[PDB]
């Protein structure tokens, strides 16, 4: 009976940080993307991997799951996720070099907001309802078709030490309001950081001749790894929003997205869009 | 070297499907879990996460892999391969002498003990499901421990009690009374050691059967054979253990024998109704150390 080939080769390494390492690999002639968990982050393996036993999400605009693997080595257990490789990288990585118009701005942000609404919606017979809680453009890969697709559901929730990245918290996680037994308190959350990748984006569309430089949420305002402390003094007690240019209210497709950008930021949680109003909004843009 | 072989299917049942496969030229044992069983398969691997539960008597764990395509998923669990098959298998097909019967037992109370007791790392953990299909012989003689789906894990350091969420239960047939009746504790973790210590009694009868004394040996009987159906229910199990207060019947021809009068002593302190009575699997070990 059959042959089963589990062998990787390892190519290159695409990400090395305090998670681990991510890799392009290659399996039966074909790439994968080969993310290795650092100790520090068994909890994030462990979460996905719950995760995708509960539920096999197969979405296009979710980064596709192929294999969750744990091998005993001498002193040691080694945590591997395996999944879809995206060449062109992260949105964060895409964003740095490449200005976009109006069409791939548009095509970008209504694949997250697909994605996401796709994360949050029950569906009966099916899928639990999930909220991520570490959206942010790092989180999410250019596909070749020019839409992007999540990634990272080691914190997600279903209706860890590790917190979300400081620079994307809402208010309530900063201010500790959070409502932590309502589910639609972390759907909450996702929306806000989804508002600052909009944001993120919709600086690099050129409109007019002009574009913005490439900045994370917050640049002007916060330093480098910004602490929890510089973050609520922000968000919470100055209520700072990121800045909206004075060209995009001559392109209506910016106008339109600073509109939207504003309804994923008000303080109050339960003011905020749903990722599937989101989704109308943008498909009614242009 | 990651690829294997499946060469046998050397069991299929609920639990899924179990292979003796070729891996880096050794024998290995390849589980394919039963897309109805995933809670198991996520718990044996957080179990097997833990470095320090490695142990002689405990069954060894290579690797644990969830694979999918579109929306098939498959769960694999791969360990070392025991050619000699279960506990359950080997006492069908022979007789055993003071010195094997011991070694068995011994190597048993060995593995449990080592679930049981926290290492400070290693949690505390209780089995839920032991049975002599859940033992596999190895060639030294001793035995090892499998099949840890429905296992739950204790810190007294920290205070935590890890309970899964497994809506599995344990095999009808090896389940104590407190389980049977549904009285059992939960937020307890001594509950679920003492339901593994019932276990351990019954598998001590399951085993001191086999062993000869005086030229007798009694033929292999799974736990309450003569009193309930074939294919027990919960609510047959019920009957027997709580209702009509049933223990297995110690042959009379044991009590001419030290260590099968021994091993009867044993097994009834492992069979008290009250779980708080029953004996520890420290106890236990420490007991079949001195026994000859
Ligand atoms: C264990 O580990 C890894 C395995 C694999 C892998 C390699 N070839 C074939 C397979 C395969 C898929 C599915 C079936 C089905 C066939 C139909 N039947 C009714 C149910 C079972 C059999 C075999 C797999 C899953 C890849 C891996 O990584 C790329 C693995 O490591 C993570
Ligand atoms: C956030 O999360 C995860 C992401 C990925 C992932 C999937 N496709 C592609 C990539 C990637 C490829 C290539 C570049 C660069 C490298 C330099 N130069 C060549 C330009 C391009 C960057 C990024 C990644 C990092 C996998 C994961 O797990 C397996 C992730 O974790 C869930
Ligand atoms: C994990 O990932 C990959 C796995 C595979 C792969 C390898 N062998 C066998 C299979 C398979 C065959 C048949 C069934 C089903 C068919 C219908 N019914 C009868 C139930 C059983 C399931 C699975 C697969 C899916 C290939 C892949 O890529 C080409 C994978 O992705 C990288
Ligand atoms: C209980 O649990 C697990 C057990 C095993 C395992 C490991 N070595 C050997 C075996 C075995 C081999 C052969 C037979 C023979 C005996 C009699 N003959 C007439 C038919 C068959 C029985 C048993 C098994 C079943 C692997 C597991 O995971 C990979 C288990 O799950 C944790």
């Amino acid at each position: 009976q059959r042959t089963v080939a589990r062998d990787i080769t390892l190519l290159e390494c695409v990400g090395k940080g305090r998670y681990g390492e991510v890799w392009r690999g290659s399996w039966q002639g074909e790439n994968v993307a080969v993310k290795i968990f650092s100790s520090r982050d068994e909890k994030s393996w462990f979460r996905e991997t719950e995760l995708y036993n509960t539920v096999m999400l197969r979405h296009e605009n979710i980064l596709g799951f192929i294999a969750s693997d744990m091998t005993s080595r001498h002193s040691s257990t080694q945590l591997w996720l395996i999944t879809h490789y995206h060449e062109m990288g992260s949105l964060y990585d895409y964003l740095q070099l490449t200005t976009l118009d109006t069409v791939s701005c548009l095509r970008i942000v209504l694949s997250i907001a697909s994605g996401l609404a796709h994360l949050h919606i029950e569906i009966f017979g099916g899928k639990p309802a999930i909220a991520h809680r570490d959206l942010k453009s790092k989180n999410i890969l250019v596909k070749k078709n020019g839409q992007c697709c999540i990634a990272d559901l080691g914190l997600a929730v279903m209706h860890n030490p590790r917190v979300g990245t400081k620079r994307y918290m809402a208010p309530e996680v900063l201010d500790e309001t959070i409502q932590v037994d309502c589910f639609d308190s972390y759907k909450r959350v996702d929306i806000w950081a989804f508002g600052l990748v909009l944001w993120e984006v919709a600086r690099r569309m050129v409109s007019n001749g002009i574009v913005e430089d490439y900045k994370p949420p917050f640049y002007d305002v916060v330093p480098n790894d910004p602490s929890f402390e510089d973050m609520r003094k922000v968000v919470c007690v100055d209520q700072q929003r990121p800045n909206i240019p004075n060209r995009w209210f001559s392109d209506p497709t910016l106008t339109s997205l600073a509109k939207l950008m504003k309804e994923c930021w008000y303080q109050n949680p339960s003011a905020r869009l749903t990722a599937l109003r989101i989704k109308k909004t943008l498909t009614k843009i242009d």
